[PDB]
């Protein structure tokens, strides 16, 4: 299989790994592991364009969006192909991040290696927030800790 | 693409933000930046194979060698792909890093994208020591700071 790897650090609390699996050519991509230092509830999640942490989170730009389509949800059809949703955290404020995506994959055109992985301030409204950046960030709000998704072993 | 960017960090502290630019995908490579918090001198500067920090600079593994070749120095043709020799730092820790290579790139098998850049504590020998090591990692010590080398705007 193919694997990529991700730590997550910013200014604050926020920290974890996640990691990706491809076992086959455009494959899903399971994409598990823990983030801890966050509120409890959901936090947008997502690939932003950029594998630049020069001045942290910031620098890495937009959501990761070849297709020139509309934020959404990773259930939708029109989305961003960064556009993994939400992960939960619980009282303690760590989230158990399990996913599974068939939009983003570990090469190709939709290839996520190299680019940024974004843990948010607040829930992604997953485009339905009626107003317009809902259908560009999803009001995901500040960036609270981010990491470049690099190959893994 | 055509840019990547790299911030290396490690104990020290060693700071750098190192930049890459290929103008197409048939030309070198220029690699420049500068690196703080090392000791005056040459010191070893690699692609390492994984885009792995989750334990610090050893996770990444060794340095990036599709071809399975010796190590060797950039200038040679036996070399790993992550060859890229010494930097050398001047009296107050600073290195100011340029380069232009022809073997590493920013696409295709030789790409470089979501692998980690390693600044080590001594200098790589190149391949010319008297070693077994040599023709491995060139002696060049320690890991000092890394990071994954990530696509730029
Ligand atoms: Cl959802
Ligand atoms: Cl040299
Ligand atoms: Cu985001
Ligand atoms: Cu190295
Ligand atoms: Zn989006
Ligand atoms: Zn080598």
């Amino acid at each position: 299989a193919t694997k990529a790897v991700c730590v997550l650090k910013g200014d604050g609390p926020v920290q974890g790994i996640i990691n990706f699996e491809q076992k086959e050519s455009n494959g899903p991509v399971k994409v598990w592991g823990s983030i801890k230092g966050v509120t409890e509830g959901l936090h947008g999640f997502h690939v932003h364009e950029f594998g630049d942490n020069t001045a942290g989170c910031t620098s890495a730009g937009p959501h990761f969006n070849p297709l020139s389509r509309k934020h959404g949800g990773p259930k939708d059809e029109e989305r961003h192909v960064g556009d993994l949703g939400n992960v939960t955290a619980d009282k303690d404020g760590v989230a158990d991040v399990s996913i599974e995506d068939s939009v983003i994959s570990l090469s190709g055109d939709h290839c996520i290696i190299g680019r940024t992985l974004v843990v948010h301030e607040k829930a992604d409204d997953l485009g339905k927030g009626g107003n317009e950046e809902s259908t560009k960030t999803g009001n995901a709000g500040s960036r609270l800790a981010c990491g470049v998704i690099g190959i893994a072993q």
